[PDB]
């Protein structure tokens, strides 16, 4: 079989796939205070809970993960960070009840920008003071990702 | 719908999935040379070319990405690195001709371990001096990953 025939014949639907997502932890100093950007979920799982602005790749427009994360942020948040840097990738069978799951987390520290929800998948968005966040119930493992992102600040 | 119900009715084949893989850049210092562990591929694409040891998740035995990468290395390489670090994640529509693709690349500097092939997706394994690697075509964007890990050393 040749390279070309293999690619013409290749079918990924022949194989079990995992969930693939991105997440962002955006930090700011606002009113002297360290704040993190959280959205309120209007989708299951963790419906009604606050967690990080994240989401699924849309091959219809996304060239890369960087585009995905920026687009999820503008959609759920209206916030566009000055840069975005990869923080860590968490991938296992327990973090997401929907199945085996991989999320690529990003982070930035930035100046305050007012936020507004711009897509139906969330019902609120707010910069929360960090201390309040650590004692909140947050979606999935978003408390860990935030904890990891805070260590990156230091 | 309740959360328990949402989870029970969840079906991923409602949605397009992306390719998800791991890769590892293992370095050693041996015979006064930085070397990187490569494998000679026996699957398309880039059949017959050298590349990193990597591959697809097996939900059957892998609880985590770390477990996936460790297994791929055992199968293709017989090497069991004494530790492993996440290097970065690359996800885009160009790097793998099979489709939109995310790889999670790991790395480690370790003392030498003899390597042998233990799975048929590979036909040779070798610890390559780094200057020789510059002289070969490597599979996908693997050279980029190697160079990234190599620069991280300093
Ligand atoms: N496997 C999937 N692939 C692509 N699209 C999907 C998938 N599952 C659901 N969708 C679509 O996305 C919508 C959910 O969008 P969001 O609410 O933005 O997704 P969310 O539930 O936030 O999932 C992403 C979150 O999962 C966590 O693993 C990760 O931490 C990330 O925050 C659904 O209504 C559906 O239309
Ligand atoms: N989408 C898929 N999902 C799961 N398994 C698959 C898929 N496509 C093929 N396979 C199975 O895995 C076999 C290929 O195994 P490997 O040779 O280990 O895969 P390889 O071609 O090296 O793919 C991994 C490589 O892709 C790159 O994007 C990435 O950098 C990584 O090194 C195939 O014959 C098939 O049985």
């Amino acid at each position: 079989m040749t390279e070309a025939e293999y690619l013409a014949n290749y079918d990924p639907k022949a194989f079990k796939a995992q969930l693939l997502t991105v997440d962002a932890v955006l930090f700011t100093y606002h009113d002297q205070q360290l704040k993190v950007l959280l959205v309120q979920r209007s989708n299951h799982p963790f419906l009604g809970l606050w967690g990080l602005p994240g989401g699924f790749i849309d091959e219809t427009c996304d060239e890369s993960l960087e585009q995905t994360v920026l687009r999820k942020l503008a959609e759920k948040t209206a916030v566009v960070p000055p840069y975005i840097e990869q923080l860590c990738t968490v991938g296992n069978n327990s973090r997401d009840a929907r199945g085996w799951s991989v999320t690529v987390c990003y982070t930035a520290l930035m100046s305050y920008q007012a936020c507004q929800i711009q897509i139906a998948s969330v019902s609120d968005v707010k910069w929360w003071p960090l201390a309040d966040v650590l004692q909140m119930p947050l979606a999935f493992d978003h408390l860990q990702l935030i904890e990891q992102a805070r260590e990156r600040l230091t």
